[PDB]
């Protein structure tokens, strides 16, 4: 399910350094749970991750339950988990903006894999 003002252009879509640390998790609760490291002393930017059910990024189906995506801060060089609202059936989640791109999948009660 998706809203606008959760995904909300607050600033710019930039990141540059990011790195996986947990991939996504279904929490059993309804959403995943999933960590990055931030790879790099820069980039105040609108962070580019998304929750969608067919890799369909060009339109949210799901919803970043943690927080509103966006780095306000040079400091934000954490190692950092966050949730993630994945749909029924299947669901991906895209970490990245057009040259610069991550992704990674989940199947969950109905999937095109069966689970």
């Amino acid at each position: 399910i998706s809203e606008f003002q959760l995904k909300g252009t607050t600033y710019g879509v930039c990141s540059k350094a990011f790195k996986f640390l947990g991939t996504p998790a279904d929490t059993g609760h309804g959403t995943v749970v999933l960590e990055l490291q931030y790879t790099g002393t820069d980039g105040p930017c609108k962070v580019p991750i998304s929750s969608v059910a067919s890799l369909n990024d060009l339109t949210p189906v799901g919803r970043l339950v943690t927080v509103n995506p966006f780095v306000s801060v040079a400091t934000a060089n954490a190692k950092v988990l966050i949730e993630l609202e994945p749909p029924f059936g299947d669901s991906y989640i895209v970490v990245g903006r057009g040259e610069q791109q991550i992704n990674h999948h989940w199947h969950k009660s109905g999937s095109s894999i069966g689970k």
